């Protein structure tokens, strides 16, 4: 019983964790099975890759190609469709066709056994013909069989009449495969389209007040979803939206102690009004939030919820659930750090008392939010709780909802983000923020998009409330329109945090990526209409970006990507394709200065001929340029940071 | 039920084949079991490697490290003992002393906490104690437990009394740890210790003749152990024993027709007179067979037996098993062809008829040399064959006789190479010889003493019947001397060509990598005794060198081996360890010019701060030297290829 088959074929990717965990993919979108194949001896292999629907059903006949020289690697683009469990493997064979006629095309001008070739080709051709199920299909490779065989004729002529198109035709149709091999099925987890592609929004709700209320309420904030909506986002992602507790409660500017209407950190979860199931009551009710829900719906706008799994010193978990909770001999409970920053306010859950207890309380909140329409969670520091509880908390949620997307907000090191992704996490945070040269770029892209893409879909939102990054503090309003040219067309999903349009980026301190005067410890309201009216807004940018990306599928996918050399270490260009869609990217990650370069394009990858012309369409600035392996481009900082051209037919 | 544990434990190398293959080992070699090893928080986590013996008996505690800082990747040293396929698994745990610990020299100084770090400390070496089940061990603790607690001594007293290196041992001893996560088995092949060590001489009988009879036979064959014994060799391989075919034989120098005396190749198996079973009959019978391996036996060699799965037009297969060849449609068998060689003399065997015929046969034959006294099996030319057949071949006959070692001589495609490997074969031939710069040197080491260790085991042929590199050519003697201890001294296993030591450098054209007036093709009878009268043999330095191999552990294994920079490029440098043992070698790849060098130790790979001397003992001239960080060498090719060098304590 032996492990290697007939015909070799092995360490079939993609693979997670050795092939007992889930290889990921959305609706729609392509990825590239792969496999090692080769045989003993000199004729040729085959390979193609089987696809199955979660009901047994296969794909297409997927034929692989060796993808560099003398690699015995082989791959081909397959296709997922509708959402579910699937399985691949990939089928190995001796192609006796291309072997025969790889040598009848040296032995028959030779002279060499030309009676005996050619009767190898009839009869191998005759075989070929047994399967192939047309009456003109098979007719045709017939013909062949005769002429193959019609001694009338000088072998020269019997063996092209093997090689006629009208014979590769039937034959790429319906090839002739010998011992045919099977890898094992490899299991693939297919989501819906929101799970890879979308833009996100982040807001906070009691920002968006009125004069004589400030502090906003869900009715209030539901009038800012218009806004979003009409920026091109797709989903509104909220920070925690229950009650604040008040022991400990930071002050503005992120102060140990709060003032008499510091509103404190909304994720400074729970107080004797509630805990995670509850509305914070300066928001509104329950129904307030449907109503926002149900406002956020009608303008094709999906609401994502933050989950923090912990507490501030007033939840009723502290006492209803002391077992949640590590106390150290004296009592007291240790305040959260993610050193070396500190949260005073707040107390980690402990998992090792009561395990099963937090599984059925986080799965029954997360189904009290799932039955108000929440059916995305950005899940706020994964990776100070287990990695087990998270897979088995996505696990009993998607067994019953699979819909349910959950985004994992981990900043930390590169195996625990690769193995909450892995673990169940449809989405993930990146390193994007901390990513701002051409290198960097290309490195972090060029893994995101190879390997890790089979388990991770990375979310690159441009900025967050705790990372204002220095590239966006000195680069000034230039800094603000390249970051979100770079993450609206490197990635699938991206994001952006409100007052990130008003370029909003002044720092706490310097050296510091924190905000001064942070939304997180005071109510911080914006005057949308002055920003817009003054044009000192990029909601214009955002808005066309967003409308490119629904133009284009190749924006809408993450792992066909290339980028093209340019002889500028300012200017980094790319391109992406789904399809006939080719979109081509040349950004100027100078936020300061005016760059010109030579983008020397790698015209395979754009599937041209060295020396072709490409019309291409500025989608940014509706002008058309007409360019080939060598173009010059001239970026001015604050007129245009990038060109986004789509190819045209 | 979830796939990730508590502490998670992932990614455990080395692994063959996702674990469905085992990882290769010898009895008493050292080797690193890793794991990617990490919690969520920010307390310490450690973890063990538990290997396991054949009946299941655990190894020594065997506690892991992380391999570098913040790649949470962690690894120990293992080390095999008797045959047997064993296990190995990686424990991770919670390491609550070593994050108290931490803790403890930060806040007891600055005053912070004192009275509840204390009992924190007090309360978790009382949680040591109960598992600690000797009444010694556990009063112990408890006395660093009663002092931690001890309300009238000084704060620091009290901390003191935890951190003795007496409460050291009996914790490192009986360590507290917490969450016990494991890895599912992976299994793990030892084989005895010739499989990695041991120094191989190929040569052909017939050629050790006497005058009035040329063709040798055993008995005169015999006489020319001593010599191969005395020169340090261990394993004695034979080209094949049996009848070779006569139509088609090929004559002297590759020549496609014969003569009326010409030997023919060995490699064309078969005649009426016998086939792979039985002995050609101008070498004896096999009772002379016999006389010579136990002759061999008697000088400390072991023979090692060409096996060709391939018969010349003669063999009694040929008419009593058609099925085992491929036919042409007018019944002729296509000769055997690896292009662009052709081998006009010998048929291919087919597999797709009869393969559990062939399989019976092939067990069954090796099984007759196994009770004549052959456990070494050279299978020519392996990747012309199935994979799988090799696979279900070498696990029957190691089924029964675990300690049969094959050779597979496969000089192909990386992929085919590694899996012949990691489907059975217990040595593989190399890209060796076409390894001759300090790069490409130093590049394929890398690689075969890296990952490939755990699945292949390499056989450094300098020279073979086939393969007289260019190097060889235009180097003369001098490059015959620096091959020889390149390959002596980077693998554990080596091996020469009879002829080699004469330095026959003659090639069939310019170009070609054959040998003229082969002996392949033509007795190629050898004045050994003149040659050493003549010093035109370089037999005392294979002769010194295989002693330096057997007083020096470090040359007798094949993983830990280093690179050491020299600033000009035809000077290599490397050492190798095992325990106290450190062989440091310095070569001259130049053949033709005197080179000197500045080597520049890698101080800590050898063991050592930067500052230290290093006694060395040059093993080849007796010469002592103190050697240090960095160090003049100068290399004359003729008198000195190469310092081969023995640390002395
Ligand atoms: O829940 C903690 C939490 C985790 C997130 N993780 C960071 C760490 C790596 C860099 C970027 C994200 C972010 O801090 C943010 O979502 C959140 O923190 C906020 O809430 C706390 C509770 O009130 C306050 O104590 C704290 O000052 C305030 O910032
Ligand atoms: O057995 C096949 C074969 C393969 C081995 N593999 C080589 C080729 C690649 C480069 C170096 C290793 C070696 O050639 C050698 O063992 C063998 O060849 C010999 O056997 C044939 C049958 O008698 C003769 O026709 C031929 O003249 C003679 O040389």
């Amino acid at each position: 019983p032996t492990v290697v088959g007939r015909i070799p074929v092995l360490d079939v990717r993609p693979v997670v964790q050795r092939g007992r965990r889930p290889a990921k993919a959305v609706t729609g979108e392509s990825f590239e099975v792969s496999a090692t194949v080769f045989r003993e001896g000199h004729d040729a292999v085959g390979a193609n890759v089987v696809l199955r629907d979660p009901r047994g059903r296969p794909g297409p006949w997927t034929p692989m190609r060796e993808l560099a020289p003398g690699t015995d690697r082989w791959g081909a683009t397959v296709t997922a469709g509708e959402t579910g469990t699937w399985s691949y493997t990939v089928e190995a064979w001796g192609d006796p066709v291309t072997t025969w006629r790889h040598h009848a095309r040296i032995k028959i001008p030779a002279g060499l056994d030309t009676d005996l070739v050619l009767e190898e080709g009839a009869r191998l051709y005759e075989r070929a013909a047994a399967d192939v199920p047309g009456r003109e299909d098979r007719r045709e490779l017939l013909a062949a069989v005769d002429a193959l065989r019609d001694e009338s004729r000088p072998a020269a002529s019997r063996l092209a009449a093997a090689l006629t198109p009208q014979v590769d035709a039937v034959l790429a149709r319906h090839p002739l495969r010998d011992l045919v091999t099977s890898s094992d099925p490899l299991p693939l987890l297919v989501e819906r389209e929101r799970a890879l592609y979308g833009a996100w929004y982040e807001f906070f709700p009691r920002s968006e007040g009125t004069p004589h209320t400030p502090h906003g309420t869900f009715r209030t904030a539901a009038r800012r979803l218009p806004a979003i909506a009409a920026m091109g986002f797709d989903v509104v992602y909220l920070p925690p939206i229950h009650p604040i507790g008040t022991t400990h409660r930071k002050g503005r500017n992120n102060t140990l102690s709060a003032t008499g209407d510091d509103v404190g950190s909304p994720w400074a979860i729970g107080s004797p009004e509630g805990g995670h199931d509850s509305i914070h009551p300066a928001l509104g009710t329950l129904d307030d939030f449907d109503h926002f829900v149900t406002e956020a719906g009608k303008l094709g706008l999906e609401i994502a919820l933050d989950f923090a799994l912990q507490c501030s010193p007033d939840h009723p978990w502290v006492h209803k659930h002391p077992e949640w909770f590590h106390h150290r001999p004296d009592g007291t409970i240790a305040h959260a750090e993610n050193p070396p920053k500190k949260y005073q306010d707040i107390y980690p859950i402990a998992f090792d008392a009561d395990p099963d207890g937090l599984a059925t309380e986080t799965v029954r909140i997360l189904r009290h939010w799932m039955d108000h329409g929440v059916r995305i969670f950005r899940v706020d520091n994964p990776h100070t709780k287990p990695v087990a509880f998270w897979e088995r908390v996505i696990a009993d949620i998607n067994g019953t909802d699979p819909d349910v997307i959950f985004l994992a907000e981990a900043f930390t090191r590169p195996a625990m983000m690769a193995t909450l992704a892995q673990i169940g996490f449809q989405q993930s945070y990146t390193y994007f923020t901390w990513r701002n040269t051409k290198q960097e770029l290309t490195e972090y892209l060029t893994e995101l998009s190879g390997e890790a893409a089979s388990y991770m879909r990375p979310n690159f939102f441009a900025n967050t409330p705790d990372i204002l990054h220095a590239y966006l503090q000195h680069g000034g309003r230039p800094a603000f329109e390249v970051r979100a040219v770079l993450a609206a067309t490197l990635s699938p999903t991206w994001g952006i945090y409100s007052g990130y349009e008003l370029c909003e980026n002044t720092p706490l301190r310097e050296g510091s990526e924190e905000y001064l005067d942070s939304e997180k410890y005071q109510l911080k309201p914006r005057d949308w209409t002055r920003a817009a009216r003054e044009g000192t807004t990029i909601a214009p940018l955002v808005t066309r970006l967003n409308t490119i990306r629904r133009e284009n599928p190749a924006l809408r996918q993450l792992r066909d990507l290339h980028f093209h050399p340019t002889d500028k270490e300012e200017v980094i260009a790319y391109s992406k394709r789904q399809g006939s869609n080719t979109v081509l990217v040349v950004v100027n990650l100078d936020p300061r200065h005016t760059q010109e370069a030579t983008v020397s394009l790698d015209m395979p990858q754009l599937g041209l001929d060295w020396h072709e012309s490409v019309p291409v369409r500025d989608e940014l600035t509706g002008e058309t340029y007409h360019w080939g392996r060598a173009n010059y481009v001239r970026l001015e900082p604050g007129r245009t940071p990038a060109h986004v051209c789509t190819v045209l037919r």
